[PDB]
This record gives structure tokens, sequence and C-alpha cells, in this order.
């Protein structure tokens, strides 16, 4: 079976991976990497990796340098946790000290082991201030040198009263989960048209920027409607699919998913994509879905 590891780095990334643990992603192994020993005690994520001593200067933990130095000190533990994976996902909320600085170290450890590495990260809300935004962008520059594909979700693009801080980050958590689940479950729980992992590697390895959209529909034309909804999703509104060197598509549904629906989704995606590129369409089986069919589209090698 495939070995797929999902690593939440820092507080924001740990929170996103905790959401993935609660909502489930089939067949993946979850890890939390953090300088914050208290966060590692509290997390429901089953495997934790302490980086650095866990002993803090006041406000020192906000510098990405602290997260970078901590991860570098514990590169042996990172390597030992990642060794043997077929794919690694790195989730982080960029802008703090630990995610921003440690996530590129985790990514490079995986890259140097030869593991297909995909990062799905957020940028801070503008209200968090320019300093955090500058830290985040510098961290994304560094992360981009060490990953195969990078999906960057600006919190400002996703999102009132009754909206708590917990609720505000829940929106990001759902998108990060959708990207990880959409890619991984093609491998860990295939449906009638099983994707070949070499096709996943083809569209994700050393590709650069990527972006995800998703849609879901029920009824007679569910396949068309879900695919069209994914292409028209707010995250892909600015990305022409025919500018993507790769396109990965996950159709998720129950036992009733039909070959004609696979063909229809493929026709729709190929209508919008280019043909000087590589397209990969796979399926996942979710036995608890009745009526509904979800389409997740990951455009890779955009720029
Ligand atoms: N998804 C998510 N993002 C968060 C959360 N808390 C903060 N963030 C975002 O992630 C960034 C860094 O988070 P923080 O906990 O301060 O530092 P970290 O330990 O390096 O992750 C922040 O600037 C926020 O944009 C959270 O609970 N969930």
């Amino acid at each position: 079976d495939a070995v797929i590891k999902v690593i939440g780095v820092g507080g924001g990334g740990g929170n996103a991976v905790e959401h993935m643990v609660r909502e489930r992603i089939e067949g993946v192994e979850f890890f939390a990497v953090n300088t914050d020993a208290q966060a590692l005690r509290k997390t429901a994520v089953g495997q934790t990796i302490q980086i650095g001593s866990g002993i803090t200067g006041l406000g020192a933990g906000a510098n990405p340098e602290v997260g970078r130095n901590a991860a570098d000190e514990d590169r042996d533990a990172l390597r030992a946790a990642l060794e043997g994976a077929d794919m690694v996902f790195i989730a982080a909320g960029m802008g703090g000290g630990t995610g921003t600085g440690a996530a590129p170290v985790v990514a490079e450890v995986a890259k140097d082991l030869g593991i297909l590495t995909v990062a799905v990260v957020t940028k801070p809300f503008n209200f968090e201030g320019k300093k955090r935004m500058a830290f985040a962008e510098q961290g994304i520059t560094e992360l981009s040198k060490h990953v195969d594909s990078l999906i960057t979700i600006p919190n400002d693009k996703l999102l009132g009263r009754g909206i708590s801080e917990l609720d505000a980050f829940g929106a990001a958590n759902d998108v990060l989960k959708g990207a990880v689940q959409g890619i991984a479950e093609l491998i860990t729980r295939p449906g009638l048209m099983n994707v070949d992992f070499a096709d996943v590697r083809t569209v994700m390895s050393e590709m650069g920027y990527a972006m995800m959209g998703s849609g879901v529909a029920s009824g007679e034309d569910r396949a068309e409607e879900a695919a069209e909804m994914a292409i028209s999703s707010p995250l892909l509104e600015d990305i022409d699919l025919s500018g993507a060197r790769g396109v990965l598509v996950n159709i998720t549904a129950g036992f009733d998913l039909r070959l004609d629906e696979f063909e229809t989704v493929g026709n729709t995606i190929r209508a919008f994509a280019s043909d000087n590129a590589t397209v990969v369409i796979g399926t996942s089986l979710d036995p608890d879905m009745n009526d509904e069919l979800r389409v997740t589209v990951v455009a890779t090698g955009i720029g």
C-alpha cells in the first residue's frame, strides 16, 4: 500500500491537520511538527515531532529564524519520520515563527529523500499586519525552492458578526483538507478508474505553483455540474486551466460511479484545459456518499 504522510508544521498547520484528523482522510498518516511543546501535548494528531528544545526570550518565537534553527537542529528526527513515504504533504499557516521557518526545512528533508512533496499553505489576513505578511512571503519564497508543488491560499481571498477566530480559520482548514484529500485519496481509496501514481507524479513533480478548485452535485447531470462548479470555483477564477502544464482531477462518489460519468468529467476538464500539457483523471470511492459526486481539480505548473 501507498505510504502518504501529512505534516502540520507550527500552530496554524497543526490546527489544519487536526481538522483533517477529525474530518478524516483515508489511508494517510498524520504528524504534527512544532517548537511548542504544549501544543504537541494537546494535539489529537497521533504522531508528534518536537523541534528545538521547546524552551523559549519574550516574543522570540515570532521570528521565522527560530523555527528554521529549531528544525535544523532536529533534522535527524524529521528524516527518520519521513523516510519511506511515497508522498508528503506539508500544511502550514505562513506568517508566524514556526510554520514560516520550519516548513521549508521539512520540505527540503523530504525532497532530499526523493519523496514527492506538496505544500498547502495559507497567507495571513491583511489585518494581521505587514510584518507577518512579509514573513509569510519570505517563507513562501524559501518553501518554493524545496517542494514539488505549492498551493498558496491567501486568507483574504477566502473570507462578519458571529464569526469567531476559530470560525475564521475553519474556512482555511476546509480548503487545505480538500486539497490534501483530493490528491491523496486517488491513491489510498481508488474507484473504478484507478489513477496510476506515475500519472500523479507526472503532474505534480517539480511543477511549481498549483491551485485547487472543487464542486459537488447530485442528479442526472451530476458529473457535468460538479466539474463545471470546480472550474468556476472562487480559487480558480483567475487561473486559465489552459495555462497549467498539468491538471489532476479526482472524481469522488459512491459505488454507483459510472464510466460515462468518468468520460463526461474528462471531456469537461479537457474542454477547458490546454493540450500542450499533461492531464490525469482518477476516481475515489467513498462508500458513504449517495447521490452526490464531487470533482476536485488541481491545476499544476501555473505561472
Ligand atoms: N488554519 C489556521 N491558521 C492559523 C491558526 N492560527 C493562526 N493561523 C494563521 O497561521 C499563521 C501562523 O500561525 P501561528 O500559530 O501564529 O504561528 P506558527 O506556530 O508558525 O503556525 C498566522 O499568522 C495566521 O494567519 C489556526 O488555528 N488555524
